[PDB]
DNA sequence: TTTACATGTAA
DNA sequence: TTTACATGTAA
């Protein structure tokens, strides 16, 4: 085919492959991290041109209120606040931020783990805390 | 009310 | 310098 010297758009081959949106895609292959290709859609279609919002539907996809919450973002290091928060799931971001910088070659590791610490962050400041003594 | 991005801290 | 973090801002 004429089109295998090109770079190609920087997204999941099968995404745009006519098929049924409940498929689920391997976001990387050979991760074992799945997403439904309508998921996946819907995170690009979000996004456009972004990465960082890109980045953030992707895990918001992943990692619902309570999860972000009670993480520690990617977990570099342990947490400063609450050594009992886990980091975000390693093999879940790793795929994830695999798939970011390949979508945008110029988004940086170090943008991105600040871009999940605040997923997290903004999960803390909304979660309702108890109201028992 | 929520959150994407900004700001600046503590260790 | 780095990184998880709470908070400020704008929409």
């Amino acid at each position: 085919a004429e089109l295998i010297n090109q770079i190609g758009n920087r997204c999941h081959p099968k995404l745009y492959d006519e098929g049924d949106p409940s498929e689920k895609l391997e976001l990387v292959t050979g991760t074992n991290v799945y997403i439904t290709r309508a998921q996946l859609m819907n995170c690009h279609v979000s996004a456009g041109t972004r990465h960082k919002v890109l980045l953030r539907r992707l895990l918001a996809s992943f990692f619902d209120r309570n999860t972000l919450a009670n993480s520690c973002g990617t977990g570099i290091r342990s947490s400063t606040n609450d050594p009992r928060r886990k980091p975000l799931d390693s093999r879940v971001l790793h795929a994830v931020k695999y798939y970011c910088q390949n979508f945008a070659p110029n988004f940086k590791e170090s943008e991105m783990n600040a871009i999940a610490a605040d997923m997290c962050t903004n999960a803390r400041r909304v979660v309702r805390k108890s109201w028992m003594p």
